[PDB]
């Protein structure tokens, strides 16, 4: 039994946006950092939702028929986890429920995110261990 917790492998201090910032802002932020998930938070860093590249692409495609506020784009259903959660359990949850990115929250405050990028890092460290 490995005791790895979500907080041990999550991306800490993720870049976030206010709900009144726009699709265009989230697009730009995603391009600048080459990321695909931007949590939406209030002034006290409390998680309100999250937008993915897929969300932005679907809104843009659905418009061909940039200024939309993020609160209109983000899904009203929000999945999150606590930082003390076990890593294997949380990954299995993400797998089973087809969740690509899982925000990590403590007392409503966003403390981190789990993304595919975090699993790459952890796969590398495990393979390195297996080699050693």
């Amino acid at each position: 039994s490995l005791m790895i917790k979500v907080e041990d492998m999550m991306t800490r201090h993720p870049h976030t946006l206010l709900r009144t910032h726009t699709l265009n802002d989230a697009k730009h932020l995603m391009e600048a950092l080459d990321i695909r998930h931007v949590p939406i938070v209030d002034a006290n860093k409390k998680l309100l939702g999250i937008v993915s590249q897929r969300d932005l692409l679907a809104a843009q495609e659905s418009s061909l028929q940039f200024e939309t506020p993020l609160f209109e784009v983000m899904h009203t259903d929000v999945t999150s986890v606590a930082p003390q959660a076990g890593l294997k359990e949380s990954a299995i949850y993400m797998q089973k429920h087809k969740i690509g990115c899982l925000p990590v929250v403590a007392k409503d405050v966003l403390v981190g995110i789990i993304t595919d990028s975090d699993f790459v890092t952890i796969a590398i460290n495990l393979l390195e261990l297996q080699e050693e």
